[PDB]
């Protein structure tokens, strides 16, 4: 009901679209963490049209080391997207 | 203008609305960090009514030791809340 609240369950939802879509349900390959990143991020991000950018974002972000963005590993991208921007 | 670019900039207004009533207008004390929760995720989180709730929350989420919650450690907030409900 809360706009906080309203944008938690957003953030379940939008991951889970993507991660959803191929092999683990619960984790974005390279090829999900770009569309989610080209068709949802578009106002904060240049669109991703260069493998290698693929490869940095992910290499960026996965943490434990397993080769996709799993749902903690995509909280810490969002706190990266929100710190960027309370700072802009 | 996504639903995922919607939750990024209403975690960005929440905090602030709430970390600029009194002190540090970036930070949250213990009694913005409070009403945050009381008003803003009643449907999460138990109305908090005693000290040591409040008391124990703010140990929890103060990782630089400064006796507030900035706006990372929100972030870190909302990723907990976020984790268990996937997982509920
Ligand atoms: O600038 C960003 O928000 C970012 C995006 C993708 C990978 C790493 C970073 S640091
Ligand atoms: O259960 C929670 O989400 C929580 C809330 C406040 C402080 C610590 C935790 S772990
Ligand atoms: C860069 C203003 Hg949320
Ligand atoms: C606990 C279902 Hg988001
Ligand atoms: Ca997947
Ligand atoms: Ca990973
Ligand atoms: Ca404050
Ligand atoms: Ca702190």
């Amino acid at each position: 009901m809360s706009e906080l609240e309203k944008a938690v369950v957003a953030l379940i939802d939008v991951f889970h679209q993507y991660s959803g879509r191929e092999g683990d349900k619960h984790k974005l390959k390279k090829s999900e963490l770009k569309e989610l990143i080209n068709n949802e991020l578009s106002h904060f991000l240049e669109e991703i049209k260069e493998q290698e950018v693929v490869d940095k974002v992910m290499e960026t972000l996965d943490s434990d080391g397993d080769g996709e963005c799993d749902f903690q590993e995509f909280m810490a991208f969002v706190a990266m997207i929100t710190t960027a921007c309370h700072e802009f």
